[PDB]
Parts: C-alpha cells; structure tokens; sequence
C-alpha cells in the first residue's frame, strides 16, 4: 500500500544489452525493485532487480530477482542453465512454464550495483543472462542464464524501473537511486544512453512518494513521510556519457598440459576483469601461429574457466585462447603446451 513508482527512459529501444546502476538508500521489508523490465504482453516478458525481503537492514534477506513468463509460443518450460552458488531457480508464470532465478546477495545502503542482461541465440534458443557488478568492490559476477525455448527473441520494449511494495505496509518509507542507464540497439549494435527519465508514482490520487534528480543521479521514494514535491511526475536529465564506460577484460592461464592424450588448460579472470562470455581455443604446431590451426576447440561457455579434453596432438604446440567478454570485447593469451 506505499504507492509504486516508475522511473521509465524516454528514448529506449530494441535491445540485446540493457544496464542500469542501482544503489538502495532505504529498505522497508517486501520491497522489490524491478530494474529492468522487458517484453510485457510479448513473448518473453520480464524483469530483473535487486529485493529486501525480511527486515529493514542487511541483517534481512537480501537478493537478486530475475523472472521470465511461460513462454508464449512454445508448450516447453524455461531451463536454468546456470545458477549462480546462491541462486535457486523455480517455476513461475500463470501455468508454471516460465522461471525465476533468486539469489541471495549482500547488496548494502548507498552502494553502487550494476546490474547488465544480454540475450543472445543459441541452439536454436534465446538465452538471457543477469550478470551484476559490485561497483565499491570492483567485482563482476555471473548470476544466471535462462533458456528460453523460442528463438529470436530480444528485450523488445518495455524498459522501465518499478519500485514496490508487494506486501502492503505504506507506513514504512523505500527509497533508492539509479544512474547509468544503456542499452545496445539491435538495430545497429551501438549504445543508446537513457540521459532523460520519467519519475512517475503509478497511481496519480496517492501523492505518498516522491522524486528527483542531483547531477549524479536520479533518485525516488514512496511510504511514510513521503510527499510528492513533483506532482503526479516530472522528466529529470542525467549528463552522462553517451557510451557506457565498459572496464577490460583481463585474465590469467593457470594450467596448461597434455599427457596421456588429455589436453588440460585452465584460466582465472582478474578480479577487476568483465565477465566472460565465450571463448575458443586455436592449436597451432609452429610458435609463431601461423597458418591453420591444426585443431580448434570451440564452444567455450560463458561459464566455462577451462578445457578437458581428449586430443592427440604432436610433441610442440602452442594454444591462443581468445575470450570475449559480454560487451564482445577478445583478448588472446598464448601458451606453449606442456607435458605436465
């Protein structure tokens, strides 16, 4: 009974990429913040976003939400392809086809978490992935991926943020702050940049909230004290880049050996790094990696941080790894195949 609150792009489009930074400043409990929004009505509906479930405080259960419909087209069930260590994924939607993926997460007050969706097609499939960064520890992490049993399906429309208060207690104020919002067209494969936002209560009789903007960020609040100071809601301006700001790529082989006819190759992304989200491996036999390989593997998962795999190779070759990140970034590492 606090009044929902939307904060809606005015210029979003059709998109492969979508990203938003969040960072709550008050947390009533049963309150769920839907960052991302995509589909309704369509084939994929969905949202994404961060949850005070028990309690006022991180002494409360605190998660990460990310939900997909029954599908429309398809009498097949969404799949969990990853969950994350603390993730559980569940049956959802009106005839239990659909999927959600919760996952407990130690988000905290006034800290900055990027929360970045892509789907991509795959065997035949759409997948879509939940990949958030913890901004103050400078930590990416792999959440999870659906597989949805429909191909060529995007975030069509429907970009929006909605603040809720799913259990009914109005008395008790929520407020949090966005900033950083991009998507990547599929019209061109470049960047749009949300700079202009709607803040706007979702019901125009219940003034119980309120919004606005700092030159940082856009900010919104509902419950308690809350009284609009922007009427029934008002389009707020935000200077940012018109390029998201996309870290490196960075990563380290661990193991790399062949014996008894079982190539072993390992990597750990830097900690600092984006997130993988494909990889393949060209075997070369001269160093200098000329020509054709004489064996790829491919395939490589987004979840994926090694190879094991039965391979007869001759006696000196050489292996460039080439990982992609989830903004389509490749960074090559060549090693020499050992005999450990």
């Amino acid at each position: 009974s606090a009044p929902g609150v939307y904060v809606t792009p005015k210029n979003s489009v059709s998109s492969d990429i979508i990203s938003i930074d969040w960072s709550p400043v008050q947390t009533a409990p049963y309150t769920y913040w839907a960052v991302h929004n995509w589909n309704q009505g369509g084939e994929a509906g969905g949202y994404a976003g961060f949850q005070q479930q028990s309690g006022f405080d991180e002494n409360g259960k605190r998660t990460l939400h990310f939900a997909v419909w029954d599908p429309i087209s398809s009498k097949e069930a969404i799949k969990a392809e990853y969950v994350s260590p603390t993730s559980v994924a569940s049956n959802f939607g009106g005839e239990g086809t659909g999927l959600k993926i919760q996952t407990t997460y130690d988000w905290k007050n006034y800290n900055w978490y990027r929360m970045t969706m892509r789907s991509w097609q795959e065997n035949g499939h759409t997948k879509f992935g939940q990949w958030l960064k913890d901004v103050s520890k400078n930590q990416w992490k792999l959440i999870g991926i659906m597989d949805f049993p429909v191909p060529n399906v995007t975030f069509n429309y429907g970009q929006t943020l909605f603040q809720e208060d799913w259990l009914g207690n109005g008395q008790d104020v929520r407020e949090a702050r966005v900033k950083n919002g991009y998507g990547r067209n599929i019209s061109d494969k470049k960047w749009t940049s949300w700079n202009t936002q709607s803040i706007e209560g979702q019901e125009p009789l219940n003034n119980n909230w309120d919004g606005g903007a700092t030159s940082e960020y856009l900010w919104f609040k509902a419950g308690g004290d809350s009284r609009s100071t922007i009427g029934t809601g008002k389009t707020f301006t935000l200077n940012q880049p018109s390029q998201p700001e996309i870290g490196k790529l960075d990563y380290d082989v661990k193991s790399t050996y062949y014996e008894n006819e079982k190539l072993n190759i390992t990597w750990q992304l830097k900690d600092s790094s984006t997130p993988q989200f494909k990889g393949k491996i060209e075997i070369y036999n001269n160093e200098n990696m000329t020509g054709q390989p004489i064996n790829v593997i491919n395939d490589i998962k987004s979840y994926q941080n090694g190879i094991s795999q039965s391979i007869s190779l001759p006696t000196n070759t050489y292996a460039k790894i080439v990982l992609t990140d989830i903004f389509d970034q490749t960074v090559e590492k060549k090693v020499k195949i050992k005999n450990e």
